[PDB]
């Protein structure tokens, strides 16, 4: 009796890489896995990260959602992630003979978020359990359902009130992703419609354990079972497959060579790129911080369309500058394997769900640096923790430059914050004991797949 | 559906590691697979190699069984891997508790050729599927089996007439481990006691393909069914893990800066360890040979016993003259990717038939230098193949010293020989084709999970 549990994926490195993770997590959790995936993908990542998990779990299927023929002129976004999702959505209709033919019957359809509206009535009419993927923070969950009721309360868009999220701290609508003010944006709609159909869900899954968030979940689901309203399960922190991790590389030859908790990683994600004077103002800063510094860089937003060089950005003689203090990179990078090194003392993140639960689960303190989207809300989340600081003075990355001697000065503070790492040691400890036999996940996830059964 | 199935390990890294990667198969075949362990193991190796298994696959359940307290002072032995597979043996009346708690329900039990004996009565009481998982060659095991016939036959043990073999060609007393002609002997004991009890199981594993005995297996096996015989269940080659390949390892890194087929492998397992002359001469061999190599030494059987350095057998200023021409090194290295390796053109082999198989499956040319036990027959079996190579002349390794003259000769023979060659190449590709959908060991497998069902 080994459950088959089929997974839908949409676009986006941040959402494609928790799904992988998710899908090996249930194949160690003796279950059958078919991952539903859909070519060609947005950036090469994607693609390389599903061969290397078909490669390294050959009893995992890979089913090729062949979507419909999409119209760009049609869509007010150029976000070419964001117009990948809307290509699969319009497709809905086609999953469903797609489902039917996988054999062995399946006992569970999980979702990615972003897709799920569009693909919940596909798994409704197929009496299939449907599973939310949530690849952001559980206050961030709670938002994106309080989002469409907030909407219709108001007329028109509103300074900055307060958004009221039941079982969490208020959010503030300066935390509120800055794309979805314009009620217009595709991202915006999506946002609403899927957050709407949140509730026609099984369960909601969220990279997260009961520790992390304050101990507040077990109130909050029974609270919301008494609405009729699917449980936040924690399945979290989703561990880093085995492929993840390859002990030669050359930015860990480096790290190997310098000494423990000096060197500050930065890294704002795979989707996200900096503005050419807040990558100078962001060296200088490096410079000036009198720190070591294992530094990502990217100018856009598509790794696939990413070939400037950073002599043509910041120059021969200034990269020739910075080169000699730390690492410079323009390529991609294996975090968790990063941030698992002795070396690392902190990470300067953009607050993304998922690097920030692998600085958790490696015990890395971070500085939140939000620069679009949810990340705003993850910087409070992780404050709230004890493992992270952040500046609301920056705002937003996307909407205001830093210059480098606050960035210098900043991270000067990082270096020297002591109670953030007694935080990162514990916090790294309950992550552990929350997946072992016998935690919060484990004991969620199991129960997950007893009804299965 | 998912067949819950058992393996039962014993002593030697010659064992453990078929048990191993068949587990692995077996967990790549939808199939739960529980391990059951005994502690201390007598090499390191072992340990290691099964923390890294449980690593990688977490749905690999272990269950430790614990032996009872042993006296080795009424064995007649002092060969450590055969006193901690006796020390399993006498505690076989304890694995049923042991099995009795194993959730979910097992659907079959693989034991090891060296245990089957005491450990099939335990299976039948339980009504399970015994299976024999055989670590040597096929004709090994025809050997094994035939052969407490060909001892009952005699009135006292001999010259060096044939015993013979249905199926195979015959096999000379010359060619039969030298300490099984003494019949007081453990091992002797063992080896009568087990090859006896193979037919009370459902099958028997072996760790080969057709195309390699040269298609005489079909009809060895219809002729096995009409003397009411366990068939010969061919699922090999069983690939190795993702774990056995470091590409950072200290000798991939001296391998990759020499021409391709330019290297000649040396090694003789992890059991064996070769004498203070033998070394010396093989020292000389080796330089008198005129090809690069890779040799890799054990001064003592047991890994954890051997801390001596190569200084104090050969010397100082030996050791370093040898070096120059060649990787010399006294620790363990990964055999598997070093013939995986462009570079290496040959493998000078004590005849154990991992190592033979790894060979076969990497396509490299072999010289065979039996040392002992079961490598005569495979010394054979692989020179019919027309992969490998082996002198009659130098006899048995712990009986015969061979000198480096004719060490280094021979060498060159290895490595100037053709026929090795193509035959290295047809072979590989007769070994990858059996493991693929279709091939001989693809159907062998997919028809045992179908039993189970
Ligand atoms: O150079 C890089 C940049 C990104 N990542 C991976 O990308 C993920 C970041 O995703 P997240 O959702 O947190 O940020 P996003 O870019 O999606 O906004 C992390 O898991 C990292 O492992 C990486 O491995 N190397
Ligand atoms: O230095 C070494 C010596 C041995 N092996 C492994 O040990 C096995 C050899 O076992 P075999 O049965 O062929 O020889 P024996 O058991 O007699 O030592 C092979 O799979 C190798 O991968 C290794 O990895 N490194």
């Amino acid at each position: 009796s080994c459950p088959h549990v089929a997974l839908l994926l949409s676009s986006g490195m941040g959402h494609l890489t928790p799904c992988l993770r998710f899908a090996a997590t249930l194949v160690q959790h003796h279950c059958r896995v078919t991952i539903i995936t859909n070519y060609p993908t947005v950036s090469v990542a994607e693609s390389r990260a599903i061969s290397l998990l078909l490669s390294d779990f050959p009893q995992i299927t890979e089913k090729q959602f062949h979507l419909l023929p999409f119209d760009p002129s049609t869509a007010n976004t150029t976000d070419p992630f964001f117009l990948r999702v809307e290509a699969i959505r319009r497709s809905a209709h086609l999953l469903n003979p797609l489902l039917s033919s996988i054999s062995p019957p399946l006992s569970a359809l999980v979702i990615d978020s972003s897709l799920f509206s569009s693909f919940v009535p596909v798994a409704a009419n197929l009496d299939l359990p449907s599973y939310v993927l949530f690849t952001s923070s559980t206050r961030m969950c709670s938002l994106e359902e309080t989002f469409p009721a907030f909407v219709a309360s108001k007329t028109n868009f509103q300074l900055d009130d307060v958004i009221e999220i039941p079982g969490f701290s208020p959010v503030p609508v300066s935390s509120v992703p800055p794309v979805a003010l314009n009620l217009n944006h595709l991202f915006t709609t999506m946002l609403i419609q899927n957050g709407q159909s949140f509730r026609k869900a099984n369960g909601i899954l969220i990279n997260t354990f009961e520790a992390l968030e304050g101990g507040i979940l077990p109130g909050i689901n029974d609270k919301r079972a008494a609405d009729g309203l699917p449980p936040y399960c924690s399945v979290g922190p989703l561990l880093p497959c085995k492929f993840e991790k390859t002990e030669c590389s050359a930015p860990v030859k480096w790290l190997d060579d310098q000494p423990e908790g000096s060197v500050v990683y930065v890294s704002f994600g795979s989707h996200f790129a900096l503005s050419s004077e807040q990558i100078k103002e962001l060296g200088d800063g490096l410079i000036r911080s009198g720190c070591r510094f294992l530094w990502v860089v990217k100018c856009k937003k598509v790794d696939q369309e990413d070939e400037e060089s950073l002599d043509e950005l910041l120059g021969r003689d200034v990269l020739e500058k910075i080169k000699k203090y730390g690492f410079v990179i323009k390529n991609w990078v294996n975090q968790q394997e990063i941030l698992d090194h002795r070396a690392v003392g902190g990470f300067v993140t953009h607050g993304g769900w998922n690097s920030s639960m692998e600085a958790v689960w490696h015990g890395v303190p971070m500085l939140v640096w939000p620069q679009f989207g949810d990340q705003k809300i993850n910087a409070e989340v992780i404050e709230r923790s004890g493992l992270g600081m952040w500046v609301k003075r920056w705002g937003w990355g996307t909407q205001q430059l830093v210059k480098g001697e606050e960035i210098g000065e900043r991270i000067k503070d990082l270096m020297g914050n002591n109670p953030l790492r007694v935080r990162a040691k514990t916090l790294r400890e309950e992550a552990r004991k929350a997946i072992e036999v016998g935690g919060s996940s484990e004991k969620t996830l199991k129960e997950l797949i007893e009804n299965w059964k």
